[PDB]
């Protein structure tokens, strides 16, 4: 029915497959710390899966009215990003043994970043959508700012490159500028999410970090 | 007005009475740890009380449309379950001195379980309600999976038997199959909640755990 | 358009200015603990800023119907209070090195307090609004109940006097009794918020606590 349904079904299946591979490999962990990284890495695609399923089936999509049109917004992404992004940041934070001040700041910065994105996504006044997009980007640069060693650096670097693509997709997407159709927007985000999560997941859990 | 109002008023009063008994008995605690268990055990019926009051009075109930009918759904239960279930799991987790990996996994598993229940409760497509019910049940079996010693075992066992009744109520309830009228569904859930919370509460706080 | 817009623009700017002053002064912190207090103190006006911006522009305001009228409610305040109040309580809690039982209880008490305020704010049955206001006040007295030493005492005392003004504003405001117009209500709350946050912020971060 919806042309981006295939990307949605394809994200759901891939988040589904990542959760499981990780649940199974996670059996044989006595290490308190590896338990921490295994819990986080698996939870991320797990919550991700559920939200991809929500979007795939009509739940997780609304028509936000702006520009003289009702616009299809997939709100369910922010409900996923709300929990997964702080946890990915928790893997990195934990990985390099960061302090409370930093992890909290990182996680707090994360909250407002995804928190302003939702508002930008839901704002009925076209112009303002971009004001909120801006506050979100600034929170991101703060996180990228604040952001064993070898595997951390490779992960810190994967994070940086992948996350920075999100605001651009939002900006050019059907969410911002409206030049990129929802299709490829759902496709691009599906590629970002399975990498930032499953790719990130593998790199990490497969490592000796 | 609503026939299950009595169960709602009866749940509110009982959650009300459990919160208080616990607040008062909680006075005389110097123990850092007993403080932890006292804070959790009291918070649970406390948040519970507020949500029973919300449902009792019209707030906390919506008409979800499916099956060619508008259906009365008590969304307020998921707003309560969202916070109380992870805390009950926190009593057990803390009780047996579980690791970060486990408690997080438990709490993360909990979130999606109640998180998928809400979506199942709110899904307008009858068929899908059960797809989400299924993902929720699987998260539960994961928790029951992962799930001093004497009092833990009695508590672990109370949890297991009580929580497993919830999906069945949802499934046969006015939320799922629609064979059990809302009345007895509100009644059964009122009995599950006052046990999983007040009963659990007593067993625990009354113990030497 | 809205007469309280100036208070909203004036709160946004002031929360904006507090966040920044704190972000900049927060550069030169090697102390794990000062990092904790710097992360919290800055996050508070930061989340505050975003919610003042939300209210300033139409997002963050709804017409709740009661009394035979549709009433302008600024729901966005509860979305801010939800996160900032537990963090202000975290500064104090951390400041005096409180236990897990206490901080959790404090934070849990906080949640229901702001959590009942939102419901009171959203209740369509005029009479009930006050029932929920009451449960919220009781949670507050519980927090004020539970509530280096010199700077803690000055902060504990600032908290107490400022927070106690909130329920009265709500009660006499356009949210409760409806005797105080939204204008001065937005003005009074703007003064409470910039003090409880920026004032509190300065007192604390400027100190040797
Ligand atoms: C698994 C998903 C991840 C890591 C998602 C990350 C999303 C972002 C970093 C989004 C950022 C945005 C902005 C900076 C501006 C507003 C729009 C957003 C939410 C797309
Ligand atoms: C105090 C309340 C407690 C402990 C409530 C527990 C509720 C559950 C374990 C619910 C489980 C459900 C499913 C497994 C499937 C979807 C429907 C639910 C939410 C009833
Ligand atoms: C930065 C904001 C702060 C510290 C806000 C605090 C707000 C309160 C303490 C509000 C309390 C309320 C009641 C006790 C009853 C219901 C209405 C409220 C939410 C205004």
């Amino acid at each position: 029915g919806r042309p981006e349904w295939i990307w949605l079904a394809l994200g759901t299946a891939l988040m589904g497959l990542g959760t499981l591979y990780f649940l199974v490999k996670g059996m044989g962990v006595s290490d308190p710390d590896a338990k921490k990284f295994y819990a986080i890495t698996t939870l991320v695609p797990a919550i991700a899966f559920t939200m991809y399923l929500s979007m795939l089936l009509g739940y997780g999509l609304t028509m936000v009215p702006f520009g003289g049109e009702q616009n299809p917004i997939y709100w369910a992404r922010y409900a996923d990003w709300l929990f997964t992004t702080p946890l990915l940041l928790l893997d990195l934070a934990l990985l390099v043994d960061a302090d409370q001040g930093t992890i909290l700041a990182l996680v707090g910065a994360d909250g407002i970043m995804i928190g302003t994105g939702l508002v930008g996504a839901l704002t009925k006044v076209y112009s303002y959508r971009f004001v909120w997009w801006a506050i979100s980007t600034a929170a991101m640069l703060y996180i990228l700012y604040v952001l064993v060693a070898s595997t951390f650096k490779v992960l810190r670097n994967v994070t940086v490159v992948l996350w920075s693509a999100y605001p651009v997709v939002w900006l050019i997407g059907s969410e911002g500028a409206g030049i990129v159709p929802l299709n490829i927007e759902t496709l691009l985000f599906m590629v970002l999410d399975v990498s930032a999560k499953v790719g990130f997941g593998l790199i990490l859990l497969r490592s000796r970090a």
